């Protein structure tokens, strides 16, 4: 997959949430891992 690159975990929201609808992510392994609302 795509390696979304965070400093945080709102680093994050803007990605997941725009792929998503939902910021729910976790800023883990430098990487975005989103959930959002599946």
């Amino acid at each position: 997959i795509e390696a979304i690159r965070c400093g945080g975990s709102r680093d994050c929201y803007r990605p997941c949430q725009k792929r998503t609808g939902c910021p729910n992510a976790k800023c883990i392994n430098k990487t975005c891992k989103c959930y959002g609302c599946s």
